[PDB]
C-alpha cells in the first residue's frame, strides 16, 4: 500500500534497501538512469529487482522534468546517493531531486542519503572528511527551507567496513595475526549489519512515530569498543591477536602527505574510534531504531563475524 | 567428489561457473586472492560463495607457490580470467597458472578462459581485436606443451551483451524504437544465455567424451540472424521496430581512430555479424553441449527478452 522510490537502488545500501522495501510489502519503485549503459551489474540488478516485483521507473537528473514524473509516482522517496570519498561523493546531486520533489508536491516523506554519522553533529570535523557532512547538510537545508517532510537515518557503522575487518582499514578481512587498536581500544562504536540497516529504513519510511524525526540505528548489544569487538574475534578463533596500540598522534602523522580520499577515511575513523562521536551523546527510545522496531532481531557482532571462519 | 578449483571466480562468468559447480555437486574450490582485500563486492561474493559451501583457497598469481598449493588440492582447474578490453583483458596472466598445474602434475583437466569465439579460426582477425584470440592461442600452446588435459568451451555470444541489447553496441537494453541491422541482417550468429554456458561447462569438466576436446555451445533453437532475434523482442513488445541497415564499409569507417577498447568491440563483432564466424563451419553432435547435454532445457532468446519486458 505504501508506494516508494529508491534512488540510487544499485548502490551498497541502495539494493539492500530496495529488497528490503519488497519485504516489507512496499509497492516499491526504482530509478533507472539511461546513463547506466554497459554497466552490466547494474543492468543485472536491476533485472533482478524487475523479477523480485519492483516497478523500472526511467529518469535523469539531467532531465528534471523526468525527476519530476517518477517521484509523481510515490508516496515515499529513499536516496541512497553516494557519499564515500574512495567511491564517489555526489550528494549534492540530491538538490536537484529536493527540487523536483519540491516541484510536484505529492510527496509524503522523503529520507535522505544518510545512514552515517550524524551531519549537524560533525561541525568540528577537519577536512577533506568534513565535505560529506557540509553536503549532506545542504541537503537537509534543501529539504527543511521547500517544507519536504523527512526522516534522517543515522547512527552506525557499516559492518563489512568496520566490523569484519577489526577495523582495519587495509582491508574488509580479519587479521590473521596482527591488528591495530585505536587509542585505548574503549571508545564505544556503533555496528549495525547493512541488512539490519536496510530493514530499519524499510520500516521506518511509513512510521508516524519518525515523520520530521532523526532515527538513531543503536542497537544496544551492538555498542562495543574496538578491543570488545576484537575480543569477539579471538573468541572465535580461539587465537589471541598481537594488539599494539597507536595514538591519536601516530594515527594522524603525515596525514597530509596522504591522497585526498584516504585522508577522508583517517577523518572518520578518528571521529569515531577516537572522539567517539556515535556514543558520545543520548537519544530517547522514542527515536533509536531497534526501539522502534522490537521485532526486528537484528544480527550480533559474533554472529555477524563468524561468517568469516 | 570431483573436486574443481575455479579461478576467476568473481568474474562475470565465473561467478556463474562457481554456482553451476556447486549446483552440479563437484566439491568446488574458489580462489580467493589477496589484491582484492579492499573491494567490497568481491569480498561478499567469496561470503556468499563460502555460505553455499564453496572453499576458500588463498593464492596470487604474484606467488607460484600459493598457485601450486592451489592446484594440487584439485582434480580440475577452471580458469575465467578477463578477457575484454572495454572490462580487463588479462588472458595471458594464465601462463602462470599453467605452470603451476605443470609443476603440481595431480591436475587431471584444465579449462582455460575461453568461452567465446574460437581462437584458432581468428587467423585473420582484425587487429587490435586480434589480441584476445593470439593470446588464448598462446595459452593453448603452453597447456599442449606441458601435456595438461584440456577442454576449450567455446562458440557463443553472452547473451547479455548480443541478445538482451538486440546486438545494439551502445547498451545493454532493447533500444525503445530504432535499432541498426548489420548488413541484411540474415547472418546467423550463436546466442547463449551465460548461465547455461556455464551450466555445460560444468557437466563437461568431468565428461569422458570431452577430454581433450573443443566443446561447442551451439544449442540449435538459439542459432539467429540479427533479424531473427529483433522478431523475438517486436512479437513480445508487439511493438515494430524502425531499422537501418548498415554496411560493412559504414560500420567499419574510421575505425583507426577509434580508442583502443572501441576498436577491438567493432571487430568482434564485425566477425560475428558480418562474416559469421561463429556459424560458418559445422560442428559434430559429439562436441556440441546441447547434444552431449540434452537434459539441459537451455533458455531459448525469448524465453531470455522476456526479461526485459
Ligand atoms: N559506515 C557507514 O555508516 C556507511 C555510510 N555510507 C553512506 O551511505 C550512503 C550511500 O553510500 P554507498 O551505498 O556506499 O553509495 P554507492 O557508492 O554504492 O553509490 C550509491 C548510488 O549513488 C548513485 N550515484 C553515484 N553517482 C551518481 C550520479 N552522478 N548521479 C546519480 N546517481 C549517482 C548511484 O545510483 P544508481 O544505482 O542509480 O546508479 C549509486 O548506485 C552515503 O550517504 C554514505 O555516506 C556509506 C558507507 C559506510
Ligand atoms: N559473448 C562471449 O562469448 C563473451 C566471452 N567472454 C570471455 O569470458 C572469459 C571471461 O571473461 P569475463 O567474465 O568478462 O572476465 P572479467 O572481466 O569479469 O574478469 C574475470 C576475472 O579475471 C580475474 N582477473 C582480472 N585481472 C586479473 C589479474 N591481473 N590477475 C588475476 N586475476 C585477474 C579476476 O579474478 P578474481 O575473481 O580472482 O578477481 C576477474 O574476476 C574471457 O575469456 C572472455 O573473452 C567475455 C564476454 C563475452
Ligand atoms: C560511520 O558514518 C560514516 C561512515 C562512512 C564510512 C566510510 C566507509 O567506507 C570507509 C572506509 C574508508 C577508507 C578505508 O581505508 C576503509 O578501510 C576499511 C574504510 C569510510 C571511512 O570513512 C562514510 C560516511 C559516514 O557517515
Ligand atoms: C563471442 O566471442 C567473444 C565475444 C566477446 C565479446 C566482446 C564482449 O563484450 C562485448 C562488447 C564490447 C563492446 C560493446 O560496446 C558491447 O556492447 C554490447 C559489447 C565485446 C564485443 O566484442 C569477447 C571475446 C570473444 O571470444
Amino acid at each position: 500500500k505504501t508506494r516508494v522510490l529508491v534512488v540510487g537502488a544499485t548502490g551498497y545500501i541502495g539494493k539492500r534497501i530496495v529488497r528490503a522495501c519488497l519485504a516489507e510489502g512496499h509497492e516499491t519503485y526504482v530509478l533507472q538512469r539511461p546513463e547506466i549503459g554497459l554497466e552490466i551489474e547494474k543492468v543485472q540488478l536491476f533485472l533482478s529487482f524487475k523479477k523480485l516485483g519492483a516497478r523500472i521507473v526511467e529518469g535523469s537528473f539531467s532531465d528534471h522534468q523526468s525527476l519530476v514524473s517518477a517521484v509523481k509516482l510515490v508516496d515515499v522517496v529513499v536516496s541512497a546517493m553516494s557519499g564515500v570519498h574512495f567511491r564517489s561523493h555526489n550528494i549534492l546531486v540530491q538538490l536537484k531531486l529536493v527540487e523536483a520533489i519540491k516541484e510536484a508536491g505529492n510527496v509524503k516523506r522523503f529520507l535522505p542519503s544518510e545512514f552515517g554519522m550524524d551531519p549537524p553533529r560533525m561541525g568540528h570535523a577537519l577536512p577533506p572528511g568534513r565535505e560529506t557532512f557540509d553536503q549532506k547538510m545542504e541537503v537537509r537545508q534543501a529539504i527543511e527551507a521547500a517544507g519536504i517532510p523527512y526522516t534522517y537515518v543515522v547512527g552506525a557503522c557499516f559492518a563489512a567496513y568496520f566490523a569484519g575487518n577489526l577495523s582495519q582499514m587495509v582491508t574488509l578481512l580479519p587479521p590473521k595475526e596482527k591488528v591495530n587498536i585505536y587509542g585505548d581500544g574503549n571508545v564505544k562504536v556503533v555496528f549495525a549489519d547493512e541488512d539490519d540497516i536496510a530493514k530499519y529504513t524499510a520500516k521506518t519510511l511509513n512510521d508516524p512515530r519518525t515523520l520530521n524525526k532523526t532515527v538513531n540505528i543503536r542497537p544496544p548489544d551492538n555498542v562495543l569498543t574496538q578491543l570488545e569487538l576484537v575480543q569477539i574475534w579471538e573468541k572465535l578463533t580461539g587465537k589471541e591477536l598481537e594488539k599494539t596500540n597507536i595514538a591519536a598522534q601516530d594515527f594522524l602523522a603525515n596525514i597530509e602527505q596522504m591522497e585526498i580520499p584516504h585522508q577522508a577515511g583517517i577523518g572518520h575513523f578518528y571521529h569515531i574510534f577516537y572522539e567517539g562521536c556515535l556514543t558520545d551523546h543520548e537519544v530517547g527510545e522514542d527515536e533509536e531504531a531497534s526501539s522502534l522496531y522490537p521485532d526486528v532481531k537484528y544480527k550480533r557482532m559474533d554472529d555477524y563475524l563468524r561468517m568469516f571462519l
